């Protein structure tokens, strides 16, 4: 008997490698694809334009793909627990499918939806295609606790099966054949909203730096894996000036939103390795495996993104210092390297991993001694590839709050920028008021003589702030404070 299926998109914003959508379509007489947009989500959230644009473009891409099958995405406004009982009844739904969400809040949401579906006689299929592995199996093999160091994580997956292959494509004919009839007035209630409807400034015609959606994700995957980019990204990568700029081969926002399947990426990367080198080391997959590590650590920890009450997080007496945090968030620290990174982050929504180290170090144990929780929140607002798991996990790791086995130094907020882009042009690009400083002073403009500042038309303390801490003194004290925090545990 043919099902009437709803496939619910949350992440997994793609039709490729979508085993939950395959489950929705196989043996269905009727299929509808829904995204549930909480109309009051923004009331309690402060997420910025770049993330909203990326989401909306990802939904528009799905809707465009469905329109090729004479269908539409249904953008349903409400909260899932309110909406699904109505939808079930009004549409006569017999099956609901969705990609598994391992994050503690999503798991609790989904468990409630599954109870309500069971009560209503609705079958539920979930599939765990957001990650490479069954995170629960990793935890089970580790004595029902997540690994807290990367080598232990690697030991566990080394005695597990390999990640599932990407699921086969859903039949275009089958999905057009089983489509729900779209009503001509679909856009009264189910349309994808425009950015301007959300109060954002009018969008230009030119492309965003990071265009949302599955189509873009797959095009980028193809370029990413060209043999001509192999040496540059996998054989001999270098963190040079060009590396700081958003790359047309970058994949991390697409992986975070699910526009790109991590299993497809993993196996296409394996394929390219086998062609270039004729079994790869785990380090080939390091970007995905670190992501998987943080997902495994987060899934059973509802307080993962907080300090207090978080069983893996050392309790550190961070400073209450809202003024410093606001200067850090707005790129007004007076350290051009820090400020340029935070400006790039706000303007575009992505910054290099080593730039994340730099700014997180500066906020937390390196300089300002502000809680990593506040950095998580700013990255949640601005970073395209941030989610509950990798964002809090990375901040805890970087700040020596969790996963700690050994101390590692924070980069110098002057010297690291100097070394990464000796020309200073990264600074001139994102902080054009500093553009006239010669390269010798642009990363430390408070050290420029009065002559140089006048010729650069930028008087430090007036046109651009003085550095808000003495780094040498402050970092040495912060190191002593952290060492004591850890040594006294004994
Ligand atoms: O370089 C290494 N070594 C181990 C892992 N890793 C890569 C990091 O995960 C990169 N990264 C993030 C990725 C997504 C995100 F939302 C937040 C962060 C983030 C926060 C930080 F404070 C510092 C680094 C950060």
């Amino acid at each position: 008997d043919g099902a009437s299926s709803v496939h619910w998109f949350r992440k997994g914003l793609r039709l490729h490698d979508n085993p939950a959508l395959l489950a929705a379509v196989r043996g269905a007489r009727c299929v509808r694809c829904v995204y549930i947009l909480d109309p009051w989500f923004a009331a309690s959230s402060s997420v910025g334009i770049n993330r909203w644009r990326f989401l909306l473009q990802s939904l528009e891409d799905l809707d465009t793909s469905l329109r090729k099958l004479n269908s539409r995405l249904f953008v349903v406004r409400g909260q899932p627990a309110d909406v699904f009982p109505r939808l079930f009844k009004e549409w006569g739904v017999t099956r609901l499918t969705f990609e598994y969400d391992s994050e503690p809040f999503g798991k609790e949401r989904d468990a409630a939806i599954m109870k309500m579906a069971k009560e209503a006689g609705v079958e539920v299929v979930t599939e765990n295609s957001h990650t490479l592995y069954d995170l629960d199996r990793i935890i089970e093999l580790n004595g029902q606790k997540p690994p807290l160091t990367y080598k232990r994580f690697q030991a566990l997956i080394s005695r597990m099966e390999l990640p599932k292959k990407p699921a086969v494509a859903v039949s275009s004919q089958q999905m057009e054949s089983c489509r729900a009839e779209i009503q001509e007035n679909h856009d009264d209630t189910y349309g994808v909203p425009s950015l301007e409807e959300l109060g954002f400034p009018t969008e230009g015609l030119g492309p965003a730096v990071w265009q949302g959606g599955e189509t873009e994700a797959l095009a980028r995957l193809d370029k990413h894996l060209e043999r001509k980019a192999w040496v540059a990204n996998y054989e001999r990568p270098r963190m040079n000036a060009n590396s700081l700029l958003a790359s047309p081969t970058g994949l991390s926002p697409y992986l975070r939103f699910g526009c790109l399947s991590c299993r497809l990426f993993y196996y296409r990367l394996w394929d390219l390795y086998k062609k270039v080198k004729r079994t790869p080391p785990l380090s080939l997959f390091g970007q995905l495996l670190w992501r998987e590590f943080f997902y495994t650590a987060a899934t059973n920890n509802p307080r993962f993104d907080r300090m207090e009450g978080n069983p893996i997080c050392i309790q550190i007496p961070w400073d209450r210092n809202p003024e410093a945090l606001a200067k850090w968030a707005e790129g007004k620290t007076g350290f051009p390297w820090i400020d340029a990174i935070m400006t790039q982050l706000r303007q575009e929504g992505w910054i290099h991993h080593l730039a994340r180290h730099a700014v997180a170090c500066f906020l937390t144990r390196g300089d300002l001694w502000v809680s990593w929780e506040s950095g998580v929140r700013v990255f949640d607002e601005l970073l395209l590839d941030a989610d509950f798991s990798v964002n809090a996990g990375s901040w805890m790791w970087l700040s020596c709050s969790a996963f700690f086995q050994q101390f590692f130094h924070c980069y110098c907020p002057v010297g690291f920028g100097r070394r990464t882009d000796p020309s200073g042009d990264y600074i001139r690009r994102y902080l054009p008021k500093l553009k006239g400083f010669p390269s010798r002073y642009i990363y430390e403009p408070w050290n420029a003589p009065e002559s140089v500042q006048k010729a650069a038309k930028c008087i430090i303390g007036v046109d651009y702030p003085r550095p808000i801490v003495n780094h040498a003194e402050t970092s040495r004290l912060n190191i002593e404070r952290m060492k004591q925090i850890y040594q006294q545990l004994s």
